[PDB]
């Protein structure tokens, strides 16, 4: 897995932007194309910064469920989180050599995680417009109107000290939106949650020469 070198200032925690999503619609979120990139077809509602508490959960009144509602619990930001399309981007720190499992509890609507310079985004260009890679480490969809798949795992190899980029795409259909999200580290703690420590921001430099490892082995 290619991973990073960035020289500026560490910024704590991931970038969050938020899109558009249309209430009820039962179709987009489920596109592998949609979930990678398209997402970003539309104008950016707006975003947030420094985030280390990953883990999605916005919840409404069941007489609401087929109804869009303005809401800040995504991160505080003030947006119709009954139906938003969410990417948090970043660089993951590992603090030791060895395989990290990647885990979402469960999924609604959808989520991807994707991990690596050029699979998540580029190396020093984190802020710039989503890459094209279907790469997934993990893919999460809940089928319309049934549950949702459990313990959606994925494992990524990680040399100690490099960044590695990760990427989450996150939609919300309508009513409910849920995402937990943790990772093994190779000794077996779990972070759940909160990754504080684990992952960093950098302001994008794209001229930058060194920033790129191909093989950090
Ligand atoms: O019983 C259906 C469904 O209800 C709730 O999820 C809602 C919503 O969050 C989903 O986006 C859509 C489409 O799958 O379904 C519901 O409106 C949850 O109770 C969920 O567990 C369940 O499958
Ligand atoms: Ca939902």
């Amino acid at each position: 897995t290619q991973a990073c070198l960035p020289v500026g200032s560490r910024k704590n925690g991931m970038n969050v932007n938020f899109y558009k999503y249309s209430l009820q619609d039962s179709t987009t979120y489920s596109d592998p194309q949609y979930m990678a990139y398209k997402y970003s077809d539309t104008k950016k509602l707006g975003s947030v910064s420094g985030q280390t508490h990953l883990s999605i959960y916005y919840d409404l009144n069941t007489a609401f469920w087929n109804t869009a509602s303005w809401s800040s619990d995504l991160f505080g930001f003030y947006t119709t989180p009954t139906n938003v399309t969410v990417e948090m981007t970043g660089y993951f720190l590992p603090p030791q050599t060895g395989s990290y499992t990647f885990k979402f509890a469960t999924v609604d609507d959808s989520a991807i995680l994707s991990v690596g310079g050029s699979i998540a985004f580029e190396c020093c260009a984190q802020e710039q417009p989503p890459i094209t890679s279907t790469d997934f480490t993990i893919n999460g969809i809940k089928p319309w109107g049934a549950a949702a798949p459990t313990d959606i795992k994925g494992s990524t190899y990680m040399y100690a000290g490099y960044y590695y980029p990760i990427k989450i795409v996150y939609s919300n259909a309508k009513a409910l939106a849920r995402l937990p999200v943790s990772v093994v580290l190779p000794d077996g703690t779990e972070v759940n949650d909160d990754f504080e420590g684990y992952v960093y921001s950098f302001d994008d430099d794209l001229s930058q020469s060194n920033c790129t490892i191909p093989d950090p082995s």
